[PDB]
């Protein structure tokens, strides 16, 4: 009974739709969850080539400094959420800093090379991690990848400023790590 | 834009899942869709491990010669039908001879060696012959496979019964295929 006919490490039933959270300066300014397997993250959707779908950034409601920074988007980002994790290519000039499971070690900025595909997260390593901890012999793996955009302000006290954030991650990671705490909701009503 | 944000031969909503034909002794006795990845047909669904969804075969309405032979398949046939295509292992005694798309050259049977994976249909294959074949450039690719199921009868004028026949196809196959004569019949009428 092999090769094909094994079984998968998760269902086919999976979720792999990326969940994104987009922050302006600190605070939530919306949640998108986009089910396409790629899409590109974008000041204004576009006629465009239409390759992909175009995920459009929120229009921030104080306006500016932060629309300043979403018109230097250009081309944008490119994402990828498929059975294999989470992958990023950087299209635009703005420096974009990551945290995320891949990262490299120490505290120094990690920064998405310009043009060039970064694996952000490995459903592979989670699966195997999150049996491990279930089983009580580990720690609980992590799943969600965060963006980091920059600005200069030179004359300012503040002379980098992060003023745009995108959070993601896969709705199955979440939804797994959630069904413990979601039990103990439970039992405090 | 690459890899991981490459476009796929088929869209992400196609459907592979498996259409079933069974045939008894030249007479269809009925059909069956399977969305499940794999399956084992099965004389009958047992307890079993539970490892994959079990498809009954028909009970034959008169009963036999049929049944002797469907009492003979033990652990059956393993099926899988996914993006890759269709492939079978038969685990049963009885000789299975194919036909389908990757059969070998020649009139002669081809027999599903026993616990052995055998691809019969390859979705890369059949996708670049239907462009080459919409184009005006090719033969239509073809995409049933068909097992055949053997039992010997010596003493009988026919020494050996072909009683019992699966068909085998992938439902995107033929929906691409049907478009055109679907057209024409709505033209008839």
């Amino acid at each position: 009974e092999d090769p094909v006919f094994l079984e998968h490490q998760l269902p086919l039933n999976s979720d792999y739709s990326l969940l994104l959270t987009f922050i302006y300066g600190g605070r939530v300014v919306g949640k998108t969850q986009v089910h396409s397997l790629d899409c590109r993250l974008v000041a204004e959707a576009s006629d465009s080539e239409s390759s992909m779908e175009q995920v459009e950034f929120p229009k921030p409601d104080p306006l500016e400094p932060t629309q300043h920074l979403l018109n230097q988007l250009d081309r944008g980002v490119l994402v990828a959420s498929n059975s294999r994790g989470l992958f990023v290519q950087r299209l635009c000039p703005i420096p974009i800093s990551w945290n995320a499971p891949e990262a490299p070690p120490g505290p120094g900025p990690h920064l998405l090379p310009s043009n060039k595909c970064v694996e952000l997260f490995k459903t592979t390593y989670f699966c195997r991690d999150l049996a491990q901890y279930f089983q009580g012999q580990g720690p609980p793996p992590k799943f969600q990848a965060t963006l980091h955009f920059w600005e200069e302000s030179p004359g300012s006290s503040h002379s980098q400023e992060n003023l745009i954030t995108v959070q993601m991650e896969q709705a199955f990671a979440r939804h797994l790590l959630e069904k413990i705490p979601e039990e103990e909701k439970a039992a405090l009503f």
